[PDB]
């Protein structure tokens, strides 16, 4: 039927991605039981790809696509383009959708339009029998059968003014928020809107009240028309001169808002673009006088607007015109958790907890202390890594210690496990984060990684009362060797200066270093058997880590075992060696090295015989 | 005061882990407007740590210790210990809880207790003058100020029965179950219960009715007394004889259930474990008789329970004994999101979509097909590969291709970067994980990780029109290396049989090898420069991959784009090569190697000058 | 737990293996390697999946997540 704009079968393409007016359609089309969405595709200039949105309580896939062009040659049955365009885009984005055979309407959202532009877009659309709605307009919606994107708001609200099914009612407004209130009005004083449709507030709209007035006439399902315009531009008087033509024979009521200019400055110009009677002609009283004396229905004002609504349908509904039908059940959707627990009808439990930084607020949190404030108090790296890792605010001596070892263990030259297996990485022509964590996986045992348990051993021998050579015996027994001492290159005959200068720190600032004095007995039965049996940097790091807790007032016993049990102190090594590592793997970039490969001649191939393999 | 069990200010721990139990108590003293949560501690005996729940919509945290006197110890303002003890330990825990000095009430949830233990508990009880409520009961509670765990079930029970705000009645009942429906009973024919206790159904409890309905006796905020027992033993004999002793002057309403066992066999045996009437004055029949007799409100049956509640009640009230309060604000909490979306009030939406597997079923789905039929339809690893990240069930000839690269490119000697880093991690003592991801993160564009470079750049060439010539001209221009050509070992002096072994299989079984074709052309002009510049197994896989998925019909032009530009291709040599560094790394476990650290005399170290590092 | 139980009876039955062979496998931990090489599969078809569907950078809804920070008092002594 040439007089229908939309039904329950009308597919539609939103252009722009507007997330919840899609949903908002679909919520629609859910709750007026129709079978497939409204939605065939969306158009997102800036991405190709797929939208998930709910159908009720199920998730569904909408296809996205480009360009107009392609989403119409993919969805040919799609008639309706609801453009979400900004006022920039607007023009040349319906235009192309009007030039489209397959598409019939476009509903223009966007405000700031040209009057140039829609003169062109309204001309373009009556040369082609196509419908422009808008601009500067929410849409419109034909009742149970398919809604303009955010036309009606809330589900509540479709379901409180009984959206979900048609009236009698034929309803135009220029107005987008009057025509949700007008919905409100209609429903509680008739059967309530058959459709209605805003055609907005420029001047110059796409459609005038007038083309979808003398629709709501061809159709035989309306059987009362209801129209509320305003001040500026002669739109009203193409309604008042069909009504006196008798092209509306159905009653129709009316009212034009802007009573108010008169009484106000001639200069004022009110919200919609199109709101200014610059003529007598174009104030509401010339506008309200022309509709009294043409034969339509008009309140004495806005508030008896219901009321004129309501005497017209109860004289349709009295002389038989209309006729009264049962409800229909009303409709349920399910509420958005978001809505549930922002109204706090909700609850629902974290699965993590943090306690050691906050970045939800208005400033970072280490700990609880703001960002800001351990900056102005030059807490420095240690001061951060003593919040972060042991959420203590520690004497400036213990952040000290932290930072002396992280330079102490920057680097150890490039043959070091770690160094060498970020160095082939980068020779691979690997980026800097793969190199680097080859590297860090080597850290271990026998690498970098006996801290822990150089405290832990150290600490346990000291405390259970063993002496010095029984703890150097019990470990050989045990076949265990002792961590934190032997070395690779360092030895008696070539001594670590980092372990001195490590050692002379904590001589020179700790209260105490009770474990140190014990390790260095250690080491001297050691290296008494072997040159290279030394007290390495790693256990001279977990040793003096165990002084510094133990000592600074800052952990108790309790809190000193956690941090032994649960491995703190090889992320001193993984941190400081960082540096290192990532120098290494840079240092091969700027080298232009080239891919390694092991040579063969340093490699003993030795094959199992066939028989080997054959049994055990 | 001696008759109050439980008020506003009791402190309790939960014995057992029982999240809910602990949630409904929290949830009580959240409506009942308490300050504090009426929970200082839980006792979980195989853990202690900590557990987080809910204040309203706020999370708290709650203490868990190991023993009941650490617990004890930590909070000895806590006098409630509410146990959920199996059967098997209910006894000693009771036991533990009652010689702590600061416990005053245990309550019993554990059903299968003995008669002895609980002739022993109730026992020590009496002597120390404490309190057992149970064994086999829900607990009880004081409206308004303390629940026993469970007792009273949901908040919207506790609401429905205003269970928040205490009453007049002081109740006592055998059953738990039968204590929640005497609260709805009660609140709808009084102003409620002021407290409610079940004392469980063995026929030796904790505490008696009358330790209970004694203490009712002493409460002036209690003006009514209300029980419901049952047949079998003789508890209800010490009320009767309380009643005709003068000992109870409040009224007293009174119900013995049982009143069906003369009709049925003598040797039924009822739910609780006491339920048996042995004797005839162990019968319903004797017992409600006696009741009568002693000057109780006794009803007819139990349906006119109620009504004899509201006619003790209304007694009251006419002669002022009690007094009628004004209801109290009707409390609020959030609903459990669990619970709103089980019921289909709420939806959510995902933050991730899976197209690939689904183990959320009865059975695992490999792109939606059941590992069941994978396997009876010998689909093999390389049909698993086709499902997983192709989704397609891919002729047999594809699936086979897949496992001869997998097979293939399985290992190339110790020699090469991922190999060799994964045995220097190996050596280092790293476990095997680790080990294996410092070798995986060397596959890139030198090593391993060519193949998709090279599927691209020569299907490139060959589609734009570049002529074998042209290509190799264009890169070399550009200064960019040919992807899947070159190699360290291998040349045209050293011929790569598994170039040859790729390329029999592909001539063999594919319908086109095009790509293969232009690549071996290619391959004839690199060479005729350096020897070494061959066809490489990462370009053979790239090139022959592309002509798999051109000639098999399970692609469109469009999907080879997607697998080419995204990147597929790569993860078949990762796949591949991680079988070898596994076996590279039990090599080195088995061989006991050490830890290896790079000869200096492989290294050239040159510092930069002091006039460097000064200026630029 | 199926995996290594049934691998301990595949080696004590084949004949391949003696007892020390067997013993030297348990030891050293080769069987974790089945079970890396095996969902390798799977997460490279998880990551391609990701790629395909052109998903966005995640970040761990803040929802899911109690900050409990300790109070000065706490980061001050012990
Ligand atoms: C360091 C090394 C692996 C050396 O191994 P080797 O392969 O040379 O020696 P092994 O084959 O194990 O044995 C040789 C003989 O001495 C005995 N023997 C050896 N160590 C013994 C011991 N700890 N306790 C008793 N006895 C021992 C053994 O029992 C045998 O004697 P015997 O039985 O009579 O034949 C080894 O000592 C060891 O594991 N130490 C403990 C782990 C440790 O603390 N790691 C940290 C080192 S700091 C670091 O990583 C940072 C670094 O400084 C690194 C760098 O620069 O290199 C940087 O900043 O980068
Ligand atoms: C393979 C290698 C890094 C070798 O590098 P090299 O360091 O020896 O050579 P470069 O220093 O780059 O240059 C030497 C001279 O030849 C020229 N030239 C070299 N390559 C050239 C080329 N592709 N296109 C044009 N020209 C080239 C260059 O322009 C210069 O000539 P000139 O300028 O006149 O002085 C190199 O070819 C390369 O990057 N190829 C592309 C990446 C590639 O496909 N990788 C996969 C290899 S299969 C694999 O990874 C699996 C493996 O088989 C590995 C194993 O077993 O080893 C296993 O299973 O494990």
């Amino acid at each position: 039927k040439d007089y229908v704009l939309f039904d329950i079968n009308t597919k539609a393409f939103v252009y722009g991605y507007q997330t919840n007016a899609i949903q908002r359609m679909l919520d629609f089309d859910y709750v007026c039981k129709r079978s497939s969405p409204s939605i065939s595709a969306i158009i997102n200039p800036s991405r190709a790809g797929i939208h998930k949105a709910f159908w009720g309580t199920k998730e569904i896939i909408l296809p996205m696509y480009k360009t107009i062009p392609l989403a119409a040659l993919a969805y040919p049955e799609a008639d309706v383009m609801v453009n979400f365009a900004s006022h920039r885009s607007a023009f040349e984005t319906t235009m192309e959708a009007l030039k489209e055979d397959t598409i019939r309407i476009v509903a223009v959202i966007a405000e700031g339009v040209p009057e140039r532009q829609s003169r062109v877009m309204a001309a373009t659309a009556r040369k082609l029998d196509k419908i422009v709605i808008g601009p500067a307009t929410v849409g419109g919606m034909t009742a149970g059968a398919f809604r303009i994107g955010n036309t009606a708001g809330t589900i509540e609200n479709i379901i409180a003014s009984k959206l979900y099914r048609p009236g009698c009612v034929g309803f135009v407004s220029k107005s987008g928020g009057m025509l949700n209130e007008a919905f409100n009005i209609i429903s509680r004083n008739s059967d309530g809107i058959y459709e209605g449709v805003a055609i907005g507030g420029d001047r110059y709209p796409g459609s005038n009240m007038l083309d979808h007035i003398l629709r709501y006439e061809r159709n035989p399902a309306i059987k009362m028309i209801a129209c509320l315009g305003e001040l500026g531009g002669e739109d009203e008087y193409m309604i008042i001169q069909a009504l006196k033509e008798k092209k509306i024979t159905k009653p129709l009521v009316a009212w034009v808002t802007g009573t108010c200019s008169p009484y106000l400055p001639a200069s004022v110009q009110f919200g919609h673009a199109g709101a200014k009677a610059n003529t007598e002609k174009e104030t509401a009283q010339a506008k309200n006088d022309a509709f009294r004396q043409a034969g339509a229905y008009v309140p004495r004002s806005f508030d008896d607007y219901g009321e004129m609504v309501r005497q017209v349908y109860d004289m349709l509904l009295t002389r038989g015109i209309v006729q009264k039908f049962d409800e229909p059940e009303v409709p349920r959707i399910p509420t958005d958790y978001s809505k549930a627990l922002a109204t706090g009808d909700i609850r629902k439990p974290t699965t993590f907890i943090c306690t050691i930084s906050d970045d939800s607020g208005e400033e970072l949190l280490y700990a609880g202390k703001k960002l800001s404030d351990v900056l102005d108090r030059k807490m420095g790296i240690g001061g951060v890594i003593g919040l972060l890792w042991f959420k203590k605010e520690l004497p400036e001596y213990a952040a000290h210690f932290i930072e002396l070892v992280i330079q102490i263990v920057a680097d150890h030259g490039p043959a070091v496990s770690g160094a060498h297996n970020a160095i082939v990485a980068s020779c691979a022509g690997k980026d800097l984060i793969s190199s680097l964590c080859s590297g860090l996986l080597t850290i271990g045992p026998r690498f970098g990684g006996a801290i822990d348990d150089a405290a832990r051993e150290f600490k346990r021998a000291q405390e259970t009362g063993l002496a010095p050579e029984q703890f150097v015996g019990e470990m050989k027994k045990k076949g265990i060797n002792i961590p934190g001492i032997g070395h690779k290159i360092k030895s008696v005959k070539n001594p670590d200066k980092r372990v001195q200068l490590l050692i002379s720190y904590a001589r020179a600032n700790f209260p105490s270093t009770e474990l140190l004095n014990y390790a260095l007995q250690v080491e001297e039965l050691t290296t008494a058997k072997k040159g290279n049996l030394i007290l390495n940097v790693a256990g001279c790091i977990g040793i003096l880590f165990i002084d510094l807790m133990s000592s600074c007032g800052a952990f108790s016993k309790e809190e000193i075992d956690e941090v032994v049990r649960l491995g703190y102190l090889n992320g001193l090594f993984a941190l400081g060696r960082s540096i290192g590592l990532i120098g290494h793997i840079l240092d091969q970039k700027r080298l232009g090295s080239r891919l390694y490969r092991h040579p063969a001649e340093d490699i003993a191939y030795m094959m199992p015989s066939e028989e080997e393999i054959q049994c055990k």
